[PDB]
């Protein structure tokens, strides 16, 4: 039989689709919106919780607190609802109403922080909360929790490897927490020994901290429009050593490519998905990439 | 390998999830929002197109024409863009503006039809555009094209049978085109021979045309809020003979049950999904249903 005991167990097994009009026919797009909550974040929402349960830190009585409210917050709310945990989400008061209605519909307890302070406030306001009662509260922290890249090493990676029968030559991932890039690469280059896999990190041209970091330059972030990626720093879950190339994408290239994905391929993609595919197109302008099969993660449906 | 040649080929194989708080533990919800375009309609959008291609009527340069007021047009738009077809959608002026904006944004050529005539006028107009140039245009009519229930007989049904190892006892489907109910039932009662499967059609209490039709009464529809179901007439794709029971659901029951799905199960469900599950709850109020495995279609997300 194949009956899932709860919605959190339905994560992954997302489809790999050949793009026929965008690129040379060798761009294979992994559609992470085919997940509960419509984004790749459901994999880590699920595993960070399962991991906490296995470690014995999450159990009856313990409750969750997260500064998140973007794709990870939604992912944590659905898993919390499905598995019976109280969840408190802190978020700058700037968030859309439908966004909070959705989180509340999922049963999350919302705590709004000073709009001007932005996410930096919610992050502070959450550590304040957990610090207030360290035993009662659990802060997961997607940027450094190993269970983040671990789920990609155990599911996303194997899926890419099996779906291409090992025929994956390049792997492109827009970096947010870095967990997808890190986990998939560890599985393919490490576990499967395909050391000639080319791992490409994608980031906004206006906040190129990975390229800065790799070049030994000072980290200087900037504002950009590619929601989901470009956090402005190097996350603990991003292993810079696994990166073979970094491609910077402009807000305009990301948006226009996301539109091409719907119009030319019938794939409803978010802006970061457009950015990742734009990176694939850039690489294909280089003759060394011409006959390589490129697997690209499309993180979410967008928001639209 | 498992590389899909285009997004239309990725339909189906949706998860069956046990509901743990809602109901007695025997309600298994099939999540149709895990499909491209986020609804069960991608199955028919894809198969009507694949079928037309197989029949030889759909060919490059041929433009699709389909009447719609909801999810089918949206799914057809995804599928059309994926396989390279231009698409025209006829829809009544009763349709909301946001809905019109969304459909155009997805690439469809929109033809609004007389508000007074409803869906009947939209299908009427679709046929006329086709007849205006039959070599250029191909009609894809979801209420009568048998490729609709056919895809459910070939994918949804088998998925339900394999996922429950044949242990499904009741099948609940809120009816719009009726294709899901018809195809799944044909597969399970017919191909698999499980004649005692109890097939349940769900409809809005305020527009109980299936109950009316089965009672031999005059069909008198009414306004309701369960989007996606209750077309107000008996679709050619609804085989009334396959229905064992009809459960009427109120707007309030549908909405509150959809909310329970989100909060108690972490399942993002649309109103018609709440309606289908509310019907399951109603059946479990009856001792004869207490130990049965109930499979319920959750057509789309919230
Ligand atoms: C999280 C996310 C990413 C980046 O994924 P990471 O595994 O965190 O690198 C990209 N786009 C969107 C929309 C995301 O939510
Ligand atoms: C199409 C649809 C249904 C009904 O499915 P049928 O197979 O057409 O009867 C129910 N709910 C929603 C939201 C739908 O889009
Ligand atoms: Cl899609
Ligand atoms: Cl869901």
């Amino acid at each position: 039989s194949k009956i899932y005991e709860d919605n959190s167990l339905t994560i992954g097994h997302t489809p790999l689709v050949r793009l026929n009009r965008i690129g040379n026919g060798r761009i294979l797009a992994k559609v992470e919106s085919r997940n509960p909550s419509f984004s790749v974040k459901c994999r880590i929402g699920a595993n960070m919780i399962w991991d906490a349960e296995k470690r014995g830190v999450l159990k009856p009585g313990v409750e969750l607190v997260e500064p998140t409210n973007g794709n990870t917050g939604i992912a944590l709310a659905y898993v919390a609802a499905a598995r019976g945990y109280k969840l408190t989400l802190t978020m700058p008061e700037t968030m859309s109403i439908e966004r909070r209605k959705l989180l509340k519909a999922l049963g999350a307890n919302l705590v709004l922080t000073e709009g001007a302070k932005g996410m930096k406030g919610a992050i502070q306001k959450a550590e304040e909360i957990v610090a207030s009662d360290p035993q009662k509260y659990l802060l997961l922290q997607q940027f450094s929790n190993p269970a983040n890249p671990e789920i990609h090493e155990k599911t996303t990676g194997p899926e890419i490897w099996e779906d291409t029968d090992g025929q994956v030559d390049v792997f492109i991932s827009g970096v947010g927490t870095g967990g997808t890039l890190t986990g998939v690469t560890r599985y393919i280059k490490g576990t499967k020994g395909k050391t000639d896999l080319i791992t490409v990190a994608v980031e906004p041209t206006d906040s190129p901290v990975i390229a800065q970091a790799l070049a030994g330059e000072e980290i200087k972030p900037g504002p950009h429009k590619i929601q989901g990626i470009g956090a402005g720093f190097i996350p603990g879950n991003l292993d810079l050593k696994l990166i073979d190339k970094v491609v910077g994408i402009t807000n305009e290239e990301a948006i226009s490519t996301a539109r091409r994905l719907m119009e030319e391929e019938g794939i409803l993609a978010g802006i970061s998905s457009g950015a990742a595919v734009a990176a694939a197109l850039k690489l294909q302008e280089d003759e060394s990439f011409t006959n390589k099969n490129i697997v690209v993660i499309l993180p979410s449906s967008g928001e639209r």
